């Protein structure tokens, strides 16, 4: 029963009308995780997400398992091929909540609309199911694959969630959660907005021209976290610094149904005294959050002792994640656990990918710059830090790296100034 901000209350008010679809967007620290739970507990809801890990963290299921969607691009001209229990479950679903919506390739939402119209024997978008989407508009979608682009270009204007064709027959309200439950600094807020919008003056450019720090960016013993685009580089950094001397291994325990690809922790956690680690979950009692950094001080049978950068020492214990699915009983939808996995909620953290650090921020970051940066990617990397002064790069910033994702700037400018709604008005 959190006290809601005005924005949170606005979203609850909009959803009270069952005909309103809503997109909730917010940056790291905007309260989305807790408010999503609040909204779920405050209709028959099913929570779903585009990937196994995201479904596990949202307490829900994957879109592909929920709606029996084959993987790969599907066009509107592709004919679609459900159990008795599933049809009945979907018919009872009054509210579909999709977490990490920016990572949902638009054809997936159209397939879902088509599936729900079939199940409901309805011409209404999504069969009339109310849809609420949680995400971050400037969290970039998975890079478009060759087999996706040629197939989908004939039907889609772009490769962002809101390009789904269903939003020409229906639409959604948009509310941005703008309160950050973390110290922020106004100049940095304004610098990041100007870079995000590619509206820069010498103010932003002079700062970008001086980001390179050969010393800090080549150090791995300074409590900076190295932010990289590719998992291959992160794996190599963490493995290098881990080394092979006095390593201890902690194996995951997986019970019953839990696809390996949905596991949000390490299968084989390998550590040593002095290893840099990050906590993976929020624990108010123990005093750590998802993204907090520290240094291993002791490795025992069931306890990993870590001195966090703030100077607190935490005795980490094994954590258990739950894999759930939805069923009925009697005409109500209930969640039931179908598996779990048990592991210390820690992973090596000399480096981390832009992707695995979605929704996190750090006091000090080293951005590994590359000439393959996609549009808007530099903005995302910068947004991983909490202040201007905590950021260094390993190489000079170029003009092409500031190029933004104009489709996203465009989407935001439109809804901010044309009524906080996208798509077809009811």
């Amino acid at each position: 029963d959190m006290i809601l901000t005005e924005e949170m209350q606005k979203i609850m008010n909009l959803i009270q009308d069952d005909e309103n679809n809503v997109f909730v967007t917010g940056k790291a620290g905007s309260g989305k995780t807790t408010f999503l739970k609040y909204l779920i507990e405050k209709k028959n809801c099913i929570v779903a997400a585009p990937t196994g890990i995201a479904a596990i963290n949202a307490g829900g299921v994957t879109l592909h398992s929920l709606f029996g969607i084959p993987f790969g691009p599907i066009t509107p001209y592709d004919r679609l091929e459900f159990s008795e229990y599933k049809v009945e479950l979907l018919l009872k679903m009054e509210l579909l909540i999709i977490d990490e919506i920016s990572m949902v390739r638009p054809d997936i939402l159209d397939t879902i609309d088509r599936k729900l119209r079939w199940v409901y024997e309805s011409d209404e978008p999504f069969g009339g199911v109310q849809v609420v989407m949680f995400g971050d508009l400037f969290q970039l979608p998975p890079v478009t694959k060759k087999q996706e682009r040629e197939i989908l270009s004939d039907f889609y204007d772009g490769f962002f969630f809101f390009n789904a064709l269903v939003f020409k027959r229906t639409g959604f309200h948009i509310v941005e959660l703008t309160k950050i439950f973390r110290q922020t600094e106004p100049e940095f807020i304004n610098v990041l907005n100007n870079i995000r919008n590619y509206q820069v003056t010498s103010d932003e450019l002079d700062l970008l021209s001086e980001l390179k720090d050969r010393k800090i960016s080549s150090s791995y013993d300074n409590e900076y976290i190295h932010i990289c685009t590719h998992k291959a580089d992160v794996e190599k950094i963490n493995a290098d610094k881990l080394g092979e001397q006095e390593i201890r291994n902690y194996d995951i325990v997986i019970k019953d149904k839990f696809p390996e690809s949905s596991i949000p922790c390490d299968l084989h956690l390998k550590l040593r005294v002095g290893a840099r680690v990050m906590s993976l979950v929020n624990d108010s009692l123990k005093g750590y959050y998802n993204g907090m950094l520290g240094i291993v001080t002791a490795l025992e049978d069931n306890v990993i002792t870590v001195r966090m950068d703030n100077g607190r020492t935490i005795k980490f214990e094994r954590y258990t994640w739950s894999n759930t699915q939805y069923t009925l009983k009697d005409n109500e939808i209930v969640k039931e656990e179908i598996g779990s996995c048990t592991q210390f909620p820690l992973t090596l953290a000399w480096a981390i990918t832009i992707h695995k650090s979605q929704g996190l921020t750090f006091d000090k970051i080293i951005i590994h710059v590359s000439h393959t940066f996609c549009p808007g990617q530099l903005y995302v990397a910068l947004s991983r830090c909490r202040t201007l002064e905590g950021i260094v790069s390993d190489a000079f910033i170029t003009k092409q790296m500031i190029i933004p994702e104009y489709a996203l700037i465009d989407f935001e400018r439109a809804y901010k100034s044309e009524g906080n709604y996208y798509g077809k008005r009811l």
